[PDB]
């Protein structure tokens, strides 16, 4: 009545926010029965802190390696389309098959080995199509963000041409996209696109002896993930703390477990937290200001709050999520270095955004949940 | 939408037959917490949140009081092998005991709609009372509930006055033993495919080779091994060795070399969860660990139950195999080539392990289990 048992191979390569959203759609096909195996590049560990199976498929994956390769396809990348903002992720088809290339000899003999019934892979990893293909089944995409498809994937292939003639591939088009993003929050569709409830998911978490406590006041979080202060510093957020010290609100600081000294006296209203997930966090939090982290976009959504997204200027995939937030009116968007107290204030006191934030996050829910598309994906193959 | 609290009480095999359901009602959308002590880290290292609401646990401890406080017990029930769980309710009831105010205390902070707790964690049926919310059981094992938790309960009076609770019962019990394993039934008890979890792993780069003939697994948990030492094994390798198949030896990442040079014919690999190793194997051996009994049916393989001699909680899983005809029962130091040579060659072990195999996975998923206890219960 649940039907046959099938091997699912999960495909995510390397980058920011890539892996965490194919944990759900893991989890439900696992529950349901089915064996799931996740293909990744890089910190196969995270991926085994999720209580699944990993094989590293790129043991000689390095992000010099890749530059090395990007520099051999297309010598002026780094110093032109490298250097600036990005529109369209298939301008950066080139790098993105530098990314991929580590992993297509690997994740073809996993293929070989394990004979998956399906293949899911984020949306950057076309080594995950190329995978499919040569196994003969049908690819799921998942979308982490509001970024478009379009043509990327025929471009990073059009880089990879040899390994494609030596594993005797072609390059399929996914079955369905599932969106992180409900549809509001997009303005243009996906082939295929799939709506799907976001189930935060930022690790495991011993959270302690206890909850972590209720506060007074419900407090506004103030948050950026690890690899974005490894890219661009605490100092990032600094204009932001400052800018919450002239509030009248409380403030909830959550830089993971990066040592906060550096930022010198916190404002008396601004505390500090150490890591836990970002929707335990985000329970007791008003708004949120964040740094459009992996994930952080939804799960301020899934907590129906107010957020201001408030990367480093320096930071350049924000366009997408950008357009998103403003066009919905569910935040607000500025760079780190220009946010000011007023933005803080209309963060936490126009009506407008929590009322748009509470309606996407009905939207958002009314969606099917990752164990009802599970169900829907085996419907479909 | 709910706020699920899972309720783990330390034991062995007492977490990870919590994790397929946990998942299941994340992935449902459901808020999910676990209440746990001792190895608070593993639950996490599942992708869960955690309460560790006995960190100070210390299990030596633990027992050394019951036994200084229960002379009758000590002496008799604790030194020969359990027939009940309910004549060890003086000892699970001080297992219970360090987690009972912090686990008081979460229920008072996270309010769950629903509390789902293992067989041994009766506190999970006190913060049930609390919450004034249904308690689903789930069962790892042969063992029957039956008067288990009033037993406990009556050891933890103090506790449940301190805390003004009373013990409910369970609004269903999820068994991990398919019906034709079970002599007798549950109240309320509800049938689940058994899906094997064993924790996350990096495999490596590639799977593990497939051997050119499926393989005959020796293997033994991480913790009897630590308990009973790897002279729980040698016997079985010894009579192995005289055997005309092909063994796999799998001992975790512990040290091989207290053993020597293996037989020509048993390889050691590395610690992989236990359906993986399976999926290449003719025949288990092994000790009787959590999940054994249901990873090897799983894996639709014929077993040999040969816990170490000294093990006092394997009488009903024994009992389980050889009266469904599913394996062999032994001892570790009783096991014989002829008996190897039976649990490979025997076509009714195989036909029954096929057959249970075929009755299990016929049952619901957990994906399908979450989805009846939202729609039944909740």
């Amino acid at each position: 009545i649940e039907g046959r048992h099938m091997r699912v191979l999960f495909v995510s390569s390397p980058g920011i926010g890539h892996l965490f959203p194919l944990i759900q759609l893991a989890w439900g096909f696992r529950t349901a029965g089915h064996d799931v195996l996740i293909a990744v590049a890089e910190h196969a560990d995270r991926a085994a802190a999720a209580g699944l199976e990993v094989v590293d498929v790129a043991p000689d994956y390095s992000a010099v390696k890749v530059f090395e390769q990007v520099a051999k396809d297309n010598p002026r990348f780094a110093e032109t389309v490298a250097t600036r903002p990005a529109i369209d992720l298939e301008e950066w088809g080139v790098q993105i098959a530098a990314v991929n290339r580590p992993l297509v000899d690997g994740t073809m003999a996993l293929v070989d080995d394990y004979r998956p019934d399906l293949v899911v892979y984020e949306q950057g990893a076309t080594v995950g199509l190329l995978a499919a293909d040569r196994a003969g089944v049908p690819a799921v995409q998942r979308n982490q963000s509001a970024w478009r498809t379009r043509g990327m994937h025929r471009s990073i292939a059009s880089f990879l041409t040899d390994l494609m003639d030596k594993h005797q591939v072609s390059l399929p088009e996914p079955v369905a996209t599932i969106e992180s993003f409900p549809p509001s929050l997009l303005l243009e569709a996906e082939p295929e696109g799939w709506f799907m409830r976001w189930v935060p998911y930022g690790g495991g978490a011993v959270l302690g002896d206890r909850l972590p406590p209720v506060p007074a006041r419900p407090e506004v979080a103030i948050t950026m993930g690890t690899i974005e202060l490894q890219a661009f510093g605490i100092g990032a957020v600094e204009p932001i703390i400052a800018a919450a010290g002239e509030v009248d609100a409380d403030f909830v600081l959550a830089l993971g477990d990066l040592d906060i000294s550096p930022l010198g006296t916190l404002p008396r209203n601004v505390r500090a937290v150490g890591w836990t997930p970002l929707h335990t966090l985000l329970r007791t939090c008003t708004a949120v200001v964040h740094h459009g982290g992996g994930g952080t976009v939804m799960t301020a959504i899934d907590a129906g709050i107010p957020q201001l997204l408030a990367p480093d200027p320096r930071d350049q995939f924000q366009h997408t999520a950008r357009e998103a937030v403003s066009r919905r009116g569910i935040g607000l968007v500025s760079t780190s270095d220009k946010v000011d107290a007023d933005l803080l204030r209309r963060l936490i006191g126009d009506e407008s955004l929590r009322t748009a934030a509470r309606e996407v996050r009905e939207e958002m829910v009314a969606l099917p949940t990752p164990a009802e598309t599970v169900r829907r994906i085996v419907e479909r193959i």
